[PDB]
């Protein structure tokens, strides 16, 4: 049987384009920096796997150091036309950017799971935009009544993505008739959730 | 003199139509339940072993512990697992028993061959991610019958033998008794005429201190 | 380049000298426990069946539910009696165990024989009015032997094996190793020189939402 | 193995003897009743089976009438050697006070089970002494070794006492080398409790 | 599980894995190096003779 259809309800994102930020050696990094008199800084490592490629952005792998209020962050980003992501690294395949936002931003272009994408989401302290989990599937509603149909496509979205992934935690895939790509929840409209495991193995030890 | 039970309209609201999310095991297949993700921090926790088993269904079969975890709070319920769903207080095994119903509010248990006309009642407790039966039964049963104190009691004591041995302790088991089981409304009894309840036998010696 | 334990001294107080209360049951056996009467308005229950028994040692024998009831609160631990007292958490059936001490505060339990020198220690839980096993054990071994990290791990795997089976859960078992089992104290394992934890295996699938 | 003697540490029992109450046809009755501007009301029913006896004591049991701040309390007492008891009636027998205060009062006088004795504590709200299901029992801790011993001791005063009980309690049983019949608590110096059950078998309703 | 970590013949886990710490919903995944039994954060000596000194809470 069908699944039942849901309505895009999630408002249309916001349309500030990001920030440039030129680095000498020609090239520009574009992330959002909601001006909060935080008086953060933003320090790109040079010598580094950080590099301008011949195509105009800043590209690569490597650890950027946030400091705001005292505290000091420096998560690994890896830029993909010019935006910095976190946890996620897809430098053998080619990935797209279907939409960036200060609010969230859409990972495509896998050629190994087509019709299948990640969320982002941005993070503010981090200036950058951080993978968490959140995986969507397009698929039409008519194709989720078979079982065996929503257990092939996750699985290949599974496959495809999880080699390019280091969050914290499992895949969970939102199926969607379409990606609402304009608006600030792109899974709004999803019929159905799919959430995937963590294996574990090991000893506990528990001190009571 | 016969004397039926008045009518009692079928005033609950419409349930929930949402459905319930998947979780996918490593050897393919799913169960499902309800988590309304609300900052609560929670694990669930499939062991692996022989209770639990991937299904030619595509569900997770089988009966057996499951570890919750959330703020530090540790539970072990035994689930099993009927169609996908995984249910707590209730193992019908040996037995086909059909889903009438399921959203995040309850699930309607039915399909016992041995009482016709009779469905469990199970709760949706998001502590466990899972439906639970405390006891509440429900027997579809015409009015006019029910004038019949001896109709009464066959049907009841018929959905009592039926329904006891799937139960995991003789529990005291409530029934309630309606024309038109109401499976679309979040009370399914809605528009119960008459509530028997059952007891539990005690045999044995007290202590007490003052 | 021999590294020995240093020695602990024995520090804990002198325990409890209370005896425990009796109770007595219809077919004249007793068994006992402690219950510091705090207006608490209790009650236990002894089921009647064949879990518990009256023995020809003048002691109820046997294993089985118990039904506590306090403050509206109802709690029914399974029992095991041994020499008249009421262990939750253990169960030596076929095999004949002593009881070193016991007390208002704790009850060691001793004569495994497929491991001598080691003893559980169970607490006393007056919700249960029982003492009650949480994983904690105890190796009478000489510190210069266990300067030996191979005795070590010999005499407390031989403490594992024997008590093991005994026990409801695989749980983590806790090893305090003592050159003297000091059963007149309030902490049998005062002046322990080393201890050893155990793990517990987990294999299986964990979900989880943010 | 012998039991713990335990020392006697219940002070001296208050010496104040019991008032009495003049009845019109000559008896009296003695119960104690502390001035506590009360203004409590005692009414003893007259034509029922609370009569005046030859030895000058009002004997039998009924109901007497305690009125006191609004509320009313109508026990029923049955009066030994003229003090008012509540949940005990030794009629066929003949028993003995063997010591009573505004505190507590003991009974014995049981040819049954001699050496054993009921506790009563006074209930000033009743004007009475009241049965809750204390009783001591009298034996050497020497012969407490041997549980054979304190089984039939136990046994003995459970049978010989529990057809005068109405008390909604099991009787349990405080062991002592002897009573400590001057002292607040008689049982001061006990080295062990033995506690009785009651028996239940019946149906249970409950209703979550 | 797995080879990151493993036991030796001295009696001791040994190498240099994630090890998971939960208490009250916060979760820690430290990289630790064990050097004679003891679990060390940030810093490995994987086979060097490293000596421990002294070591207590």
């Amino acid at each position: 049987h069908m699944p039942a259809a849901v309505a895009v309800t999630s408002p249309q994102a916001d349309s500030a384009p990001a920030q440039r930020f030129s680095l000498p050696q020609g090239c520009h990094f574009r992330t959002f920096w909601r001006d909060e008199a935080n008086g953060g800084s933003l320090f790109i490592p040079a010598g580094d796997a950080l590099r301008c490629g011949e195509d105009g952005w800043l590209q690569g792998s490597g650890a950027v150091t946030l400091q705001q209020g005292g505290q000091t962050l420096s998560p690994t980003l890896w830029f993909l036309q010019g935006y910095p992501l976190a946890q996620v690294n897809g430098g053998d395949r080619a990935l797209t950017v279907v939409s960036a936002n200060a609010q969230r931003l859409i990972l495509g272009g896998n050629p190994q799971a087509p019709g299948s994408f990640l969320l982002l989401t941005f993070e503010p302290q981090l200036h950058a935009w951080a993978f968490n989990g959140e995986a969507i599937v397009e698929m039409p509603r008519v194709d989720a009544a078979d079982e065996t149909k929503i257990k092939q496509r996750v699985q290949q979205a599974q496959t495809a993505w999880q080699p390019l992934l280091s969050a914290p935690a499992p895949l969970t895939f939102k199926l969607v008739e379409k990606l609402a790509a304009d608006r600030v929840d792109p899974a709004s409209g999803s019929y159905l959730s799919v959430n995937g495991a963590t294996h574990l193995e090991g000893s506990e030890f528990k001190l009571v």
